């Protein structure tokens, strides 16, 4: 019985291998974006309101034409089956029973068509391919495999200097692979490209700067995720959440603006909900569930998190995401 | 002999089994509402004045229709058997023998009739009932027995997540019941229902937004109390004590503005004095004087607070808690 | 060979007994306004100047009349002979060769006629007595034995509650009384009385807010000491550092303008005169040498504290005190 | 095999006697200069933009007439003897091959025609003499043996006082020497004087105040050092991290802006370029590396920051140092 996403942190600490809790724990450099995530989260106060009516609370909320249970996804993670055999396919089950969308990742352990099979509308994560036309045969594989939008993460030129995975000398394991198959930074020519090859929804994930964000609009993006990637690119990339409210502003309604980066509870949840996002997403603690208890340890974080998201929203007065969007915060110390 | 109210929590903790010390020590979720409101008032810094005539200083206050010894009142804590044997009469024969207002809870383990019986012109505390007109019966029998006001409780739509009282399983002994006997979420119609049944002062405990003070001067209310119950209920809530001046402005004199959360010494009083509060409430160490010593510890406890308040009141200048409140402060680090 | 003054804290606290060391170093309350005096310069920086003619570097000030060696003077500390048996003596010798005024104290454990044979163009401070024409006899006496100035001390309505003293019952030792020899809060009206019976200059001490400042100018003072009393008196009172440029400000030339509290290097002077200060008090330091050393040590304090105070000034490119009062600051973490 | 700085330092704490470490490591006073670089830089985050061209990702500058592979240069250290036999030399020749300028120290242990004659186009630092027609012969030197700026220590009218050092009773070695071979004050007289005898780029190292910028350009200087001179000259001196922004306004271009004090991987050189530096010196890190390993450890740690610099350019969406200099930055906590 858990009671919190740290009682999950402690338990995958205890079953996984050293070498294989770094590389989902780490950060690039001094790991000082990885620690902001959570100071800036921790800096963050609700103002709630009393006295509204709460007869129907609801934590829905509709992204990208379809209706997701709560204002979270499951963040893009690579090699899913590094932290259980079930990989991919214990967690997209799980997400699917709960309602929430599921990233497939362009470097998962299990084939993207594999894990769409599992069902719950997925969305797909892009890496831009040095060999281009791979590119967008990814995207048309996620599209007839029924992926309802494609992340391209846009903050990875290449990969940052993760010390840990350093000091370690990790690497994958024989019984690991990269299962649906090197890459080249992406430009706002890939955007264009992927745009004009799908109907789906392109969602920018790595946003930082504002005229970024407004550039994305501009761009015909449906989504951005505003994200330091979990603190393991830039070393000293600011943090998401200290961006958000003036991404929010600059993009006035333009398109859905996701923020993630240190959410572990329904507390974060909704303080990113105050600050304007339309839904977050959670990485690490997810993993962690997977890592202690397979899919039915997923099953758990998920139910424990719609159950914090509720119980934050009600006790601020919103019976719906909306209403919560609507809340004001107070930096604190 | 006790010269600082921490003597009182080492005293209590020593007394009471664990899984009460908690119940009465915790916060909700990561306890950060609960060591933020330590926090708040530990940043604020008093500007005193000097050379001012102190020849009569007094800390009396006129609030509700009487007067009070101190600007202080005791908080409403449910269940006050758990703490000591006399629970209830214990802290209401002390207040009442030191001149302070005691709210009665909803929750008592004594009837309420009872602890008026003590004497003191007491206060009642309500929490809404799923079953209304129960809770117009709760404030009529509270009016009639002679309490002075009704500190209606509107954070509360439901109990927080309590994680220290998940993990030690608690549960209320046998030999400790609500002696008053399922509740529901309270509205503003919940509001004016009371305000239409009473002649009594109705107080608002739990207000946080600035909105929600106005309001709560255009419904009626007395009096609001400043809270974010002692980070007990939304985990994030900001203190009230951050909130406090700016609500003190909005509502400029329309009813009484008193805050709680956090206040451990008269020199605490005086800061939320300066910041424009007519009272405070305190909780946590009435419970920890209970718990050390029964009636006589409550005794002890209030007369180190007067002590303490008058200390600082002449140390800052201040013949009169009205010259109290315009008193200037200077937020530090 | 000391170093720094942090190094004759160490010596004292090896020698005196635990009770005498806790009246020295102890404040009032929580020592929040203890502690609060450190963090306030530690949060100052300077910003100094380069490539100035340094060709003949002064410390030296004009102070009520008379030219002092540096920017500091001894401030009034009670009952010297606690911490050396040559006591106020040994101070005064010590302070009269380095060229530095020492404030003698009305509850000094020698006489105020014998501490100003020492010479050295010495002050006074006062403390109101409830027998008033008392307190202009003391006044009169100051004057009569050479004394300069009249540093009235104007935050001691009655003595804080010192908690450190209380839970060690401390007392004086048979062996030291007052020697000049209860007292009432002074008013305004006794500034005037003092005024308009001495023709020195009247220092008030323990002037914080700046209005206060204000009115001392117009009431006729030479000075003030921006001061909370080195934590002592109002526990919560802001630092006299953090309000000094304010004051400053306001007086515009009208009086001087000393402060004291936690100063403990010839950095922490180039603080205080980058701030505005006329001038430093200092407390505590005085009598960790005056403990570990007697006259000699106090007088290898001051000398220690002249070489920072001109190293400081050279480096920041200060040819003169002056010169430093027109630096400017930046506030740091 | 090195991953960060931090991995030298600890290398070189186990080799080098204790006094020589400290000699290194040490700050003036109580240090507080030494902590706040580090402080000044971590609070500093980058705005990263993304979805820019990378093709041709180039760390390169011009400076002073030539092309550096970094926007870096070694920082003048005196006595480098103190920390490898071989001393400058080896340092010096680790830089040539890096493509990065070398300061000459007035204080080196080998002769500044030695060092000059390893190649690399060399800096050389010079402190004003008491004799100063031997300052003016210095900078001839320098100039006859082809050094290519003059680095003008500005913030030394003597040496700090470092504790450390006191503390240690340390002093040179017998083997130790200045081999160029009683200083003055330096003023803009001085500054005068050498500007009048060279046509090197005169760089004026050890600014901190907006209008001490300012008069630099109207003096004819082609660069500054923005610079507490690592913490070891007054105690208190603000970072030149905090003051660089505006100086950079300030001077609006009139001449080259650089920065040091705490760089310790190539994201503090972003943040510093980010800021508006045109360049960075590096000073105790080199020391690190020369202590541990040698020639061989200096080009370990340039390689090491030369990809660090090109791994959080590209991050921050720069192909190029200027490029970096127009990103902006969020102060956090
Ligand atoms: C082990 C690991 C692998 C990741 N792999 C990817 C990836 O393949 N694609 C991607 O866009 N983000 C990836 N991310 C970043 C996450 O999508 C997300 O931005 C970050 O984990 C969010 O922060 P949180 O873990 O603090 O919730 C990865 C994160 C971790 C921890
Ligand atoms: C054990 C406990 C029980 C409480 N029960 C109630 C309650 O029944 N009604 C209510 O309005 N507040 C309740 N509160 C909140 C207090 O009235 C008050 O807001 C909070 O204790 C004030 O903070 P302090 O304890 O830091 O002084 C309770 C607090 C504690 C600690
Ligand atoms: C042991 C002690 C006794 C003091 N006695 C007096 C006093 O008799 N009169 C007075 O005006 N201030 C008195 N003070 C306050 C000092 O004058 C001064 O304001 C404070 O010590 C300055 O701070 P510092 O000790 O941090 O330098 C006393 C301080 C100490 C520590
Ligand atoms: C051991 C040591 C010796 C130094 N000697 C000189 C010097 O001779 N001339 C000079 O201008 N700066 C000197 N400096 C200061 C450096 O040039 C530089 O300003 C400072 O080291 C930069 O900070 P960093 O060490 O944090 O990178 C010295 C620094 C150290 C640590
Ligand atoms: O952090 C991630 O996205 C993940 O570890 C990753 C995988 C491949 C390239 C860069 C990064
Ligand atoms: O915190 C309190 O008010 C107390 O523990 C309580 C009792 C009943 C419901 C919610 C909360
Ligand atoms: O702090 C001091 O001034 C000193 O201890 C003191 C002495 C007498 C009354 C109040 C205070
Ligand atoms: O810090 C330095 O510049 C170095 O230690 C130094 C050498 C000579 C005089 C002052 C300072």
């Amino acid at each position: 019985t858990y009671v919190s996403l740290a009682d999950l942190e402690r338990a995958a600490r205890d079953v996984l291998p050293g070498e294989i809790f770094d590389f989902l724990a780490g950060g690039s450099g001094t790991e000082a974006s990885l620690v902001a995530n959570r100071t800036a989260l921790e800096r963050v106060f609700v103002i709630p309101r009393m006295l509204r009516d709460l007869t129907d609370v609801t934590t829905e909320i509709d992204i990208f034409g379809r209706r997701a249970a709560l204002p979270m996804a499951v963040a893009p993670v690579a090699y899913q089956r590094l932290f259980h055999p079930e990989g991919e396919l214990a967690v997209a089950r799980a997400a699917r029973d709960a309602g929430v969308p599921y990233t497939i990742c362009t470097l998962s352990s299990v084939s993207l068509e594999e894990i769409a099979a599992v069902g719950g509308r997925p969305w797909f994560q892009l890496f831009w391919l040095r060999d281009e036309k791979r590119s967008l045969d990814l995207v048309r594989r996620a599209e007839d495999a029924g992926c309802e939008a494609i992340v391209f993460t846009v903050d990875v030129p290449w990969m940052g200097r993760r010390l840990r995975d350093m000091r370690n000398g990790f690497a994958l394991p024989e019984w690991v692979t990269a299962a649906n198959f090197e890459f080249a930074p992406a430009t706002w020519e890939s955007v264009e490209a992927v745009r004009a090859h799908t109907d789906l929804p392109v969602v920018l994930k790595g946003i930082l700067a504002v005229e970024d964000a407004r550039r994305a609009v501009d761009a015909g993006a449906g989504g951005i995720v505003v994200s330091n990637h979990g603190g393991r690119q830039l070393d000293g990339a600011v943090p998401g959440i200290e961006m958000l409210g003036e991404i929010v502003a600059a993009v006035s309604g333009g398109c859905e603006v996701l923020v993630d980066g240190g959410i572990r509870s329904g507390g974060d949840v909704l303080k990113a909900t105050a600050l304007g996002a339309s839904a977050v997403l959670v990485g690490r603690p997810v993993m962690w569930a997977l890592a202690a208890a397979g899919q039915d340890g997923v099953r758990q974080l998920l139910e424990l998190l719609a159950e914090e998201v509720r119980d934050a929203m009600g006790l601020a007065g919103c019976e719906s995401v909306g209403a919560a969007r609507r809340l004001n915060t107070k930096l604190g110390v």
